[PDB]
């Protein structure tokens, strides 16, 4: 659907309107727009004002790019993001992450709500994303199907290191800093498509299968983040415990702001 | 992605409501060799999908399809003789386009069946299996037919299926299947879904065992969750018509009438 | 299928009208396995870009030649390169070459590809004869096949639990032993998954829990294709890595393969 240029005129769009230059982006969940509150000198982009950008037909969520500095670090957050299960095809879910290459961003936080499937976790937990099971992947969605562009990344890209080394050792070693009660939880994800959620038999498969969270997105952005360059991590918060049988978000948001300090530097 | 507007909709329901006097409650769908069940209907009227407006239909003559409104034992239903498949080419906005106009026409409930091959070894062929749960492999994957924007006239984005096979029926099936008399006990079972349409390796079925499906089809699955989508009740069977290789090494007539007796065990608006 | 039945027709009317070879045996050549056309004798090549209705290889390595000759004294067709789904292909594309086949009169479709080793006891360079395949992508909707089917072709529901032919299997465990090799032929399962990114430790560990005993991204559904219009069926991977099962931190063998099928034409029966 887009071509190299389309990425190109979108950045340079975003370039000539602010003089914010983010070394990092941020994709917010659901439930966590919350996280825009936390930035200072906010610059706002509505979706609908960016040339090539997608934007939902449906009303009221409306979409944004809010630019700003989060702990002092210079960052662009989507308040707003893309699913397959809206019918979406998956370049449109993952064209903002090659633009934010192009504008400069060298690092990727993704951020997402989750069901638990490992019986351990609890509501409220935030699991530090280690790995993941792509199945809309393995069938033939995925965002890097079709030509291969160079300018972006290779046309077999490695998936195995997706989620930084050092980004998961540092986030470890700073939760233990903040005072809480449960320890921060690690493990995969899986991505289903949706949008309807989950039978007993399904969720005992995903379980099966060596999945911790399940949800509906985050995947196709990693991947595309990680042909073309840029060091990844990020968080599931689970929201449920997914039935096996027949504030946090605040404390998510202020983790991944005490973070920025932890992302090296350019 | 869906390709009908809500409009679409309530016109094939405008149509049908205008062109008959009946007001079915129930709809059930019939799978492979359970044509014969319309034959068990009462005041029958005909509908060949051809002559229904929105109404998907084969580029193949052959076979038209058809919607049968009648009383099924005293109760008032609809039913369609010829289900759509995603292997045939049908986008599953089109597969369960049907559920939808029925849910406009009144119904409450739906009733599926299939033909499936059987993955649980204590299956025998001719047996009858209570769906308890599916597992939906085309949806993991993005064929999902709620997938575009959600209309919520409708049914809400995110639809539970946890409780998708209604337990009230599952009990009362149960109850009733024991107070008829046969030889061999009504099964109960998770079904999965696949696409098809070539049939499953040694190995591909070794796989659907392992993930804890007894049943398998190529059906179903996708109009249970619109059904469960826009809130109808929902329950169903699989004739097991053979039992799968795991190694490389009248029962329909049974189905149709027990399904005919359960109507009366069927909950009122 | 965005093909016509006499899309077919017309591209194998234009290869029968250009070469007078009549192949019985079609070869499918993978990654690395191009090398094999050198030992054709007779040889006539065809670019793809030349023949109507054809796909392209847009992988640097699949040189892209359908090439007809005779391997150990048997008549048969190479395609030197081949398609696949990550490319942007639709199924009916990558296997449109399989009916043409079929058309032209051959009887035999042998498979292979480069894949990686899920097993553990496989080693890089061995040889995997494909036992059984499992067809992810199928599972969920994506299947040549999908669509009206057509009977001049073949069945609407065919079964592919005997898809790899069991006498050639037989025939090149027997023949591979009279060869002397280090290293045993090796037998399992290959998984197909779409592609392109390679695959995660979570999801290679999915794989192996499956059964899946190799991995790539390409071959089933050219296997599925050939087996609804009847064709016999067998096919090799070469294990060209072996994945990683576990997370890690600090804190020749081709042309053996290729040797071994050229052998192997004399066990595929006459037709």
């Amino acid at each position: 659907g887009y071509t190299y240029e389309d990425y190109k005129n979108t950045a340079e769009y975003l370039l000539s309107h602010t003089k914010h230059r983010p070394q990092v982006a941020i994709i917010c969940g659901s439930g966590l727009g919350g996280l825009t509150d936390k930035l200072t000198q906010a610059q706002i982009f509505d979706y609908s004002e960016i040339p090539n950008f997608p934007r939902s037909t449906v009303p009221g969520h409306a979409g944004r790019l809010v630019f700003g500095f989060l702990n002092g670090r210079a960052c662009v957050m989507m308040q707003g993001r893309f699913h397959m299960y809206e019918g979406y095809p998956l370049y449109k879910v993952t064209f903002p992450v090659r633009v934010f290459h192009l504008l400069g961003v060298d690092t990727l936080v993704v951020t997402n709500a989750a069901g638990g499937l490992n019986p351990k976790f609890e509501v409220g937990d935030i699991m530090l994303i280690r790995d993941h099971i792509n199945l809309p992947g393995f069938s033939g969605q995925n965002p890097l199907r079709g030509p291969n562009d160079e300018r972006f990344g290779d046309r077999f890209p490695a998936m195995s290191d997706a989620y930084d080394r050092t980004m998961r050792q540092r986030a470890l070693s700073t939760y233990k800093q903040m005072g809480e009660q449960r320890e921060l939880q690690e493990g995969t994800y899986v991505m289903v498509a949706g949008p309807s959620f989950e039978t007993v038999a399904e969720c005992r498969v995903l379980q099966k299968l060596g999945a911790d969270a399940v949800g509906m997105s985050t995947v196709p952005e990693v991947i595309v983040a990680r042909h073309c360059g840029l060091r990844v991590f990020g968080f599931s918060l689970i929201t449920n415990k997914v039935i096996m049988d027949y504030q946090a978000a605040q404390k998510l948001e202020q983790f991944v702001s005490i973070l920025m300090a932890s992302i090296p530097l350019p």
